[PDB]
Parts: C-alpha cells; structure tokens; sequence
C-alpha cells in the first residue's frame, strides 16, 4: 500500500533493480507513493534521514525533512503524480523530491529512512490533520518506509 522509490535521473522513469549506488555529490530521486481508495485522503512526507541502522530508534543527525520540512539544502521537491486506476477503483498518490548525498558515515552500507503521514485533503475534518505542503510546512496517522544505498 505504500512504496518508495529510488531512480538514477529526475525523469523517475526506471526505478533501480534493489540497492542503490552512491557517491558523494550525486543526486538521488526519491518517490514515494500511497494507494488507496478514499479520493480526501492525502498525504505529506514528514521526516526522511540517512542512517546506518535499519533501526529508527537510534535516529540519526542526517537529516533531510523533519515535520515535513526540507533540512537539507540540496532539497528539490517535484510535481506530485496522482494515478488512476479505472476498473479497481483507484488512485496512487505519489510525491517526489531529490537531494544530493554526502558520505559521512563509517560504512558503505546505509538507509534513507522516510515516514509518511496521512493527512486529509478537503477543510473541516477533526478525523486527521488537514494536509500541507513542505515550505507552507516551514511557514498513528504515519508511515515507517526505509530503502537502502550503497557508497562508493
């Protein structure tokens, strides 16, 4: 129900087959998407870091977005993608943003860790948090995804 995709240019046509390559100073096309039926329900990315843990417990000073704002500087954001599906009734709500990576870890092996909060796109709504975007955001409802890189 929810992805995360990562792709080697900002056309996000061909995502990579597993594990992704990195060096330093290359950007990294991340997209991530919810599939789902209610036609309100929106959704924002929250946080996303850099770790060497599959573990977000021991979060990580490598951050990106944190409560949906871009923390990083090398952060672009993309036009998000709605996609229907006709006969199954419904919709992939996908967002998309890059940066570029900088190694600063004791290991190759690494995650980008993204939580996705649910959010509801139409005014007047106690049931979840009406829905906003990345810099309106600089002025239970949440989703653990990670994907993993791999330095050189």
């Amino acid at each position: 129900t929810f992805n995360m995709e990562l792709y080697n240019t900002d056309l996000f046509l061909v995502p990579s087959p597993g594990v992704f390559s990195v060096a330093e100073n290359e950007h990294v096309y991340v997209e991530v998407s919810v599939t789902k039926a209610d036609q309100d329900l929106g959704f924002a990315i929250q946080t996303c870091f850099i770790s060497p843990y599959s573990n977000p417990d021991r979060m990580s000073d490598y951050t990106i977005i944190e409560n949906i704002c871009p923390k990083d500087d090398s952060v672009k954001f993309y036009s998000s993608k709605r996609v229907h599906f006709p006969i199954p009734h419904a919709e992939v709500d996908k967002k998309r943003f890059s940066f570029v990576f900088k190694s600063v870890f004791n290991t190759s092996l690494l995650f980008l860790h993204c939580e996705l909060t649910l959010c509801s796109r139409n005014k007047g709504s106690q049931k979840l948090p009406k829905c906003v975007t990345p810099d309106d955001a600089c002025t239970t409802f949440t989703k653990p995804l990670a994907v993993v890189l791999q330095v050189d």
